[PDB]
């Protein structure tokens, strides 16, 4: 809208960076607002508010510029919309008052987004982002529906149940301060005798958390597939109803919504990430960086070979040539290996003299590394001048390595200048040397896996700094709006939390907590109190659910594909140069036969993602002795293994069902007994084993075998702790005690004897070898962060219980504790914080416990208020610490975690499967093929009994207006389900219970309509009719009772995954996935196995912990070994170590389970020695073993199906063939397994490429097709369904379409033959049928088509043939 072309002005380059330096100043300025509860202000508040007019103006004239020269194509670009209504909405606020405009002050937060448009680099990598996250939106529909599903389950069984708790018997009060669901039935929680249960308490959480509307169902659900706060609404749930059955929600809820959509996403994001590398842009990149690469590999050959000749040469300079044979002598040394490993053995000493650090080290130590720093500090400068004069000032800097070595050099300098100038922070700088340590890998064969990944990385820095940018920029625009919306509203009366959003670093850090996912729902909390409350502050959750659920896959999104791009290149780039080097050896030896000719392990077969990453570029590109003899024959005899077996079966459910808290139980008394069973039939086996093998090393030894050592500790130390308790029963309880912890190998004599067994375990010990050393690379980095961790926080995790008291001569005597109505004394403890950084060992568990994610919110607080060494802590000390924390994450949690997702992904070996490249096609082919080999037409039935009755009520089953009816009652009937609510009308109730009459009356018509028009017996033959039979069944049987627990309802909650069926991406994603998780049984078995040997430990080692202990100091931190969280029993172990496996709070699980806790009343023991230091291995090791083996199921699930995961609609897939299958069922409506063939055509037309001919593809090249069938036509015109099917694949992957003639006659000779060698399995007159034996009588598919498209190339030829003379005759 301008006045056409008249004297327009276009821009210059200073105008847009004029723009993007406004821009950056009014993010400043955004971020120096600090916002104050109750309309308080600031005074730099309003000279920062003042200045909003001069913004806005600038960003008028600009967008002023843009519209008029551009001539509203200004709206046509996505940036300038945004930027558009930026512009509108400020003037709006900032030019008049009128209406209520405070809202539309939030708009701000968008401005600092206007980077991305002004910057056209950032626009190309946010672009790549989005992209990836197109395919995994159809996973959100998949977690929304589940969500909703169990959100309907939560909704009948829990609704209105937590609102109960422990009121005082005489008052209207709540009994403590802490409230808990309770019950007045024996299974749930029962009120002490002050108390009673009576009707109305807000809940837990202030109420926020609950079952009481579908919406509140919906937003609880979702919190538990986050993983976080779920236990305890398990143990809420427990309170009130009991523990027998709620386990069936919530582990189901977890297993399903957590693990099993975080497999789907992985399996997604892969397939897109290995799509994404081979696209004609992004290979252009690579062959760029391998022919860089190769140029440098030659040079650097060429540059030494001059550099020796340089040396030959040379044999006050011209006074002392001597002068520049030392420059040539150091220059030897140097290069010398006794000099290389000499000053890498000086860092050795260097990593351990800053290791040894501690809180309270001896005085001699301090003295000792004191001076021992002077002295590394000086040989390391002393080797950087060797080095520069040797090699000389330019070849020195110039090389990478030696540059690393100045920074970790100059910043030592700074370091201790720094102590002197300011005493009392230290850096460890110095450890930053450590990094030399990598060079080690040069001797292996690891160098050129490793170097090639560093190489990959360094060439894409600009991409990654970019992506990190563009991430940082949305926790910015997130921050913002936090501080909008949750200003000074967070000043509750108990106190402001350590989260909150009042200023922009608060805000910052708090926006990064709820993307890590830690603490999100408690933040969530505080939002929701702010704004009024439950009541009227429950939208704002909005703001929380859209952050951790963008946050958490956004994150996936940017650091997988990171890792995988990265990781892939490497991998790629290290074979080509083997291979290359491989063929020039080869080359360059037979050059060498004519120069003489004057006198004359197995590398595994690629993998499953370099064998489909090879296809699709082909794809792509193609497109453009008496006794021993009986001892040996015992061993053979399959009853003895089988026998064997079930002992090891019966031996591990023994050790299930003692009883740790009463070691005297009658149980274990009986139990007893069965342990010398046991032991008698592993002592006979062990022996005969001996016997038929040797004990001596003779190549067949009985000891070489590693499991055969395992099998000897468990009889040996059975048969010694029968030893020590035969000689007194109880001499030394301590001992036996700890070898019958042995027995707990008895489950893994099943995986030697097993056959899958072992070969799920070999697969998991291959993965470790394959990541080994990235894993060496991960524990270096982590060392330097656990120094630098010690030398920052060492000693200053040290508070005491009165805050007012910050030393340890203060901190003595009693103190006043003021809770709410009631003052208590209570003694002054010095004491250190649970988790801390004295010494190097502390500091590795306490980032450990970060990595994980649990509790770190806890440990940057202490970080933050640390002040000094021996003092106490002070609130908001040191705010700069919070870099430590966000660049700790960046690298390990965020991106070395992601390489080894990504590094085992890209290494997974096919499953068995022997050889496969000796057969010629392999591939896709095979899967399409396949699916021919075992084929048949749905049966549709036209039975034709009775025409008018019978065949007519069955058109109406079918007919369309029948399907529709269905899809609408089901979508009703949900809505039914989803409108109760806790406090509805007696008369609302009824009503709901009303519409459940009426429609499980229609569902049991549809059942009765369909089995008449099907028929009893081929109805019952389909899993969906027997699935809807069963609950109108069950729903039906209900309602009867009720007039003469309704649970099984719930079936009918499950008729929404119907609507599953119409939409087909998601089925097919589904189904495939679950598919293989029924073809992969043994590697569930594995992590199953895990659990039992950890559960069993579990028990005889922590079981005797007592949980009766409660006090009025309730320290809830230190004690989480409780009634529902124990180790009591063999199932309350289990739970124990899923609660710990998903993450909650499974530190102070680990704290509460070490040594000096008191003991149970009936264990037997009268003194406080109970649980272990064992603890601390026994939790650290479960984690990093549960997430590997879980890790190693998702890889192998996802590798499984990565042929569909990497398809390509264009490309023929298994996918698509059975679109052909309903098309074939409804042109042979019979399913008579013959079709006549002018059907075919039309079938072909209707079906789009590349299984069809589709609708507008041109007639003689759809003719062109039909030739290629080449296919016998029956004289009936019939084609037959298997044989048809089978060149529709042909046509479309060119499987060896011959050039024609002889050809033809070899090709099916040939295809025949292979598919012969694949399988032998199948039937010869079936592979016949499928191929038809070459048959030159019998005309081929092509012959009747022929007729048409030859002639009627003539035929237009004709007209024009009569014609070509007519005008000729005519002039
Ligand atoms: C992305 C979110 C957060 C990321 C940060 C988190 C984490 C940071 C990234 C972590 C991922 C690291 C993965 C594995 C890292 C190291 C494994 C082994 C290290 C390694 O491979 O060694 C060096 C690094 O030097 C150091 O001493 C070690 C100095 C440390 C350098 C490693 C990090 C550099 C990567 C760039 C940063 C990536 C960004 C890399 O080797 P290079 O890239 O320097 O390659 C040289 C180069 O090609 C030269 O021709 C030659 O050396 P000089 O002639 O002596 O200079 C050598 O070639 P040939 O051997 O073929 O003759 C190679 O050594
Ligand atoms: C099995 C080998 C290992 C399999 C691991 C594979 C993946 C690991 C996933 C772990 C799943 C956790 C399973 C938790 C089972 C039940 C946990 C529980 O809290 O039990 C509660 C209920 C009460 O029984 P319980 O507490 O044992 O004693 C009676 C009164 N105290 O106890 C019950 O009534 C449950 C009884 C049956 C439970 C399973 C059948
Ligand atoms: C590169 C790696 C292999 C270096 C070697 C490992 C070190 C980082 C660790 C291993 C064991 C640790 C030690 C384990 C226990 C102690 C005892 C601790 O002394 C006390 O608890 C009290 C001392 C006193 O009061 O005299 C001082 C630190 C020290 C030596 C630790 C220092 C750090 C050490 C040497
Ligand atoms: C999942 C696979 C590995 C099999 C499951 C093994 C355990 C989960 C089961 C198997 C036998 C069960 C036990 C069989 C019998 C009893 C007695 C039963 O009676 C009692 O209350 C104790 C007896 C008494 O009071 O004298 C309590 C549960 C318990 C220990 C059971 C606890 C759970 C056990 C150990
Ligand atoms: C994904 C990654 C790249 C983004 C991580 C965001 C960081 C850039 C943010 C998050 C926390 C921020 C810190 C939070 C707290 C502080 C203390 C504060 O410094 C003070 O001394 C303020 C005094 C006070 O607040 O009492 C402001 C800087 C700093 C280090 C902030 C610097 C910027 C940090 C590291
Ligand atoms: C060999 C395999 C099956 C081990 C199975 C042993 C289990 C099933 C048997 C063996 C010993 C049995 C226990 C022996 C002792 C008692 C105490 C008694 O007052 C009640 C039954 C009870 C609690 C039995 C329960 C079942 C029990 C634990
Ligand atoms: C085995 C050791 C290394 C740690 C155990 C792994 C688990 C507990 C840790 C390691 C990596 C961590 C995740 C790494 C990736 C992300 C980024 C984002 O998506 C949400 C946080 C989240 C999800 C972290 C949470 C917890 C996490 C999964
Ligand atoms: C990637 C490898 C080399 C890790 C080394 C980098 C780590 C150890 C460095 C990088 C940035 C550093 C922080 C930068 C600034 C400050 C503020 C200062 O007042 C206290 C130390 C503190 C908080 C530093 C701690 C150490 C730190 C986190
Ligand atoms: C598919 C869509 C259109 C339907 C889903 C919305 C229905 C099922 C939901 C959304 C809004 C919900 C209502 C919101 C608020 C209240 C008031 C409360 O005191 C009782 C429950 C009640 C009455 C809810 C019942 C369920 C409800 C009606
Ligand atoms: C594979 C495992 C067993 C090897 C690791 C051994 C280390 C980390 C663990 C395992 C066994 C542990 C010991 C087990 C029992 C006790 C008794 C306790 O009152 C003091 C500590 C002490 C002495 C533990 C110290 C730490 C310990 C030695
Ligand atoms: C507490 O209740 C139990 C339940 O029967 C009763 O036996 C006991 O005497 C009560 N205690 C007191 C102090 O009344
Ligand atoms: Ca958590
Ligand atoms: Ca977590």
């Amino acid at each position: 809208v301008v006045r056409k072309y008249a004297k327009k002005i276009t821009e210059w380059p200073p105008f847009e960076y004029m723009i993007l330096a406004t821009i950056i100043a009014n993010c400043i300025v955004l971020a120096l607002e600090q916002h104050l509860p109750d309309d308080d202000k600031t005074p730099m508040s309003e000279r920062l508010d003042d200045t909003e007019p001069y913004f806005i103006g600038i960003f008028c004239f600009e967008a002023g510029i843009k519209i008029i020269a551009l001539g509203f194509s200004y709206l046509r670009n996505g940036w300038n919309v945004m930027d558009f209504v930026v512009v509108l909405t400020g003037i709006l606020a900032t030019v008049g008052t009128e209406f209520d405009l405070r809202t539309l002050r939030a708009v701000r937060v968008l401005r600092p987004l206007k980077l991305v448009s002004g910057i056209p680099s950032l626009q190309v990598v946010l672009k790549s982002i989005m992209k990836a996250m197109i395919p995994l939106l159809q996973i959100g529909l998949l977690l929304f529906f589940a969500i909703l599903i169990f959100a309907i389950i939560g909704l009948e069984f829990y609704m209105g149940k937590f609102h109960t708790t422990c009121f005082e018997e005489g008052t209207d009060d709540i009994q403590g301060e802490s409230p808990a669901p309770c019950g007045t039935e024996e299974p749930a929680r029962t009120c002490p005798n002050g108390t009673k249960c009576q009707p109305y308490w807000e809940g837990p959480n202030n109420g926020i958390t609950q079952f009481d509307n579908i919406l509140f169902a919906v937003l609880t659900v979702f919190q538990c597939i986050t993983m976080e706060g779920w236990t305890d609404l398990l143990y809420n749930s427990n309170d009130a109803s009991g523990n027998t059955w709620n386990w069936l929600y919530f582990i189901p809820l977890i297993i399903i919504g957590s693990f099993f959509m975080l497999n789907l996403v992985l399996g997604v994001l892969s397939g897109e990430f290995a799509k994404e590398r081979e696209r004609v842009e992004n290979r252009r990149a690579f062959l760029k960086l391998r022919r860089q690469q190769q140029i440098e590999r030659e040079l650097n050959g060429y540059m030494e070979w001059i550099s020796k000749a340089e040396e030959v040469i040379l044999a006050s300079t011209f006074f002392h040539k001597k002068e520049r044979r030392m420059r040539f002598y150091i220059r030897r040394m140097v290069k010398t290996q006794a000099f290389y490993w000499t000053v890498l053995s000086l860092v050795a000493l260097n990593t351990l003299c800053v290791a040894i650090v501690h809180y309270n080290q001896p005085e001699w130590l301090s003295d000792f590394l004191y001076y021992a720093e002077f002295i590394f500090l000086g040989l390391f400068m002393s080797e950087m001048f060797i080095k520069m004069y040797g090699l000389g000032t330019r070849p020195y800097f110039h090389s990478s390595f030696n540059c690393f070595d100045c920074g970790v050099i100059i910043g030592s300098i700074f370091e201790v200048i720094w102590a002197v100038i300011k005493p009392g922070t230290s850096f460890g700088i110095s450890v930053l040397r450590a990094l030399r340590l990598l060079r080690i890998f040069k001797v292996t064969k690891y160098w050129a896996s490793l170097r090639n990944l560093v190489v990959s990385l360094l060439n894409s820095m600009k991409s990654i700094i970019s992506l990190l940018f563009l991430l940082f920029l949305f926790i910015v625009v997130f921050a913002l709006l936090g501080m909008q919306l949750f200003g000074g509203q967070f000043n509750f009366d108990e106190g402001t939390p350590p989260t909150n959003f009042d200023t922009f670093p608060a805000a910052i850090m708090t926006v990064f907590q709820i993307l890590t996912g830690e603490d999100w729902n408690e933040v969530m909390y505080d939002g929701i109190k702010s704004q009024g409350g439950v009541q009227g502050g429950m939208v704002f959750s909005i703001y929380f659910i859209v952050l951790t659920l963008f946050g958490n896959y956004t994150l996936l999104n940017v650091f997988l594909a990171i890792a995988v791009d990265n990781l892939a290149n490497a991998q790629e780039l290290t074979k080509d140069e083997q291979e290359e080097e491989e063929a020039a050896n080869q080359k360059l030896a037979l050059q060498k036969a004519k120069e003489v000719a004057e006198v004359s392990n197995q590398k595994p077969a690629k993998s499953v993602w370099e064998q489909r990453t090879s296809e699709m570029r082909k794809q792509n590109l193609l497109a453009s002795n008496p006794l021993r003899r009986l001892c040996h024959y015992i061993l053979n005899l399959r009853y003895f293994e089988m026998c064997i077996l079930m002992v090891i079966a019966m031996s591990s459910i023994a050790l299930a069902a003692e009883d740790p808290v009463q070691p005297n139980a009658p149980r274990n008394n009986v139990l007893r007994y069965f342990d010398y069973v046991f032991t008698g039939v592993f002592t006979f086996e062990m022996v005969i084993k001996m016997i038929d093998l040797g004990l001596v090393l003779h190549q067949g030894a009985y000891f070489r075998d590693l499991w055969n050592i395992l099998d000897f500790i468990v009889v040996s130390g059975a048969l010694v702790a029968f030893a020590f308790t035969g000689n007194s029963k109880g001499k030394d309880i301590n001992t036996i005690k700890s070898l019958r912890v042995l027995r707990v190998l008895r489950p893994l004599k099943t995986i030697k004897r097993l056959p899958k067994l072992k070969a799920v375990f070999d697969c998991v010990v291959n993965s470790l070898k394959n990541v080994f050393n990235i894993l060496i690379v991960y524990m270096l980095f982590m060392f330097i962060f656990a120094v630098v961790a010690v030398q920052l926080f060492k000693g200053k995790f040290f508070h005491c219980t009165d805050e007012s008291k910050e030393f340890e001569k203060d901190c003595r005597g009693k103190y006043l504790l003021y809770e709410k109505n009631e003052v208590k004394a209570r003694d002054r403890e010095w004491k250190k914080y649970e988790f801390h950084y004295d010494n190097v060992l502390w500091a590795l568990l306490t980032l450990f416990t970060v990595s994980t994610g649990e509790g770190w919110p806890q440990v940057l607080k202490h970080s933050v208020d640390a002040t000094f060494e021996n003092q106490g802590p002070s609130p908001g000390y040191r705010m700069e610490m919070s870099i430590f924390y966000v660049v700790y994450f960046v690298v390990f949690p965020f991106f070395f975690v992601n390489i080894f997702v990504a590094l085992i992904i890209i290494t997974f070996q096919e499953q068995g499967d022997k050889m496969m490249e000796e057969y010629s096609l392999e591939k896709n082919e095979r899967a399409c093929i396949d699916f021919a080999i075992s084929a048949k037409p749905l049966t549709r039935h036209m039975p034709q009994n009775k025409q008018s009755f019978q065949y007519r009520m069955w058109q109406f089953v079918v007919s369309p207006p029948f399907e529709y009816t269905i899809m609408a009652m089901i979508a009703l009937n949900t809505i039914v389900l989803m409108m109760k609510f806790y406090g509805a009308s007696v008369a609302y109730e009824n009503a709901l219970r009303v519409f459940n009459i009426v429609f499980t009356s229609l569902f049991s018509l549809e059942c009765v309509l369909k089995v008449m028009a099907f028929g009893i017996l081929n109805y019952f033959r389909d899993a969906w009719n027997i699935f809807d039979f069963v609950t109108v069944l069950g729903s039906i049987t209900d309602i009867l009772v009720t007039e003469f627990l309704s649970f099984l309802r719930l079936f009918r909650a499950a008729r929404l995954i119907k609507l599953l069926r119409q939409g087909y991406t998601i089925r097919i994603l589904l189904w495939t996935f679950v598919q293989s998780f029924k073809a992969l049984p043994y590697v569930c078995l594995l992590i199953a196995m895990l659990f039992f040997i950890y559960a069993i430990i579990g028990m005889q080692v922590f079981g005797n912990i007592g949980i009766d202990v409660e006090d009025e100091d309730s320290d809830e931190d230190e004690f989480q070994i409780t009634e529902h969280n124990n180790f009591r029993t063999f199932f309350q172990a289990l739970m124990l170590l899923f609660r710990s496996a998903t993450g909650e709070a499974w530190h102070n699980i680990m704290l509460s389970c070490l040594s000096g806790k008191p003991c149970d009343k009936n264990s037997g023991i009268l003194t406080r020695e109970c649980g272990n230091e064992f603890a601390y291995f026994y939790f650290v090791s479960f984690i990093f073993l549960c997430s590997f083996l879980m890790l190693n199921l998702f890889v192998a699930v996802i590798m499984d199906n990565f042929e569909y995961l990497t398809r390509d609609s264009s490309i023929l897939g298994p996918h698509h063939l059975d679109e052909y299958v309903r098309v074939w069922a409804e042109y042979d409506p019979a399913a008579w397994g013959r079709m006549p063939y002018l059907d075919m055509y039309q079938m072909l037309r209707h079906m789009s490429p590349p299984l069809g001919l589709g609708k507008k593809c041109p007639a003689r090249v759809a003719y062109k097709r039909l030739l290629r069938m080449d296919l016998p036509v029956a004289d009936d015109n019939t084609v037959h369904f298997n044989s048809t099917l089978m060149a529709l694949i042909r046509t479309a992957l060119d499987i060896k379409i011959a050039k024609g003639g002889a050809d033809k006659q070899q090709m099916d000779a040939e295809l025949r033959k292979e598919m012969m060698a694949i399988w032998p399995n199948l039937s010869q007159k079936t592979l016949d049928l499928l191929v038809t034996p070459h048959k030159s009588t019998d005309l081929t598919v092509g012959k009747i088509y022929a007729a048409m498209m030859i002639m009627e190339y003539y035929r237009q030829s004709k007209a024009k043939k009569l014609q070509a003379m007519r005008e000729e005759q005519d002039r």
